[PDB]
């Protein structure tokens, strides 16, 4: 019963499954029900959906 991979290169939001935009130090989510930002905090991308960030 292993976990599903799919190539782990694959790019995907944590939970809003959509393509991703990187932009400077941070990272937009792109696709239909995305639009959620995402900052790199110590060089380290935030997958976390209650700290993502709401478009400015
Ligand atoms: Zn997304």
């Amino acid at each position: 019963m292993p976990l599903e991979a799919g190539l782990l290169e694959i790019l995907a939001c944590p939970a809003c499954h959509a393509p991703l935009e990187e932009r400077d130090a941070e990272l937009i989510c792109t696709g239909q029900d995305c639009g959620l930002a995402y900052p790199v905090r110590d060089g380290i991308p935030v997958l976390l959906v209650d700290e993502a960030r709401r478009p400015e």
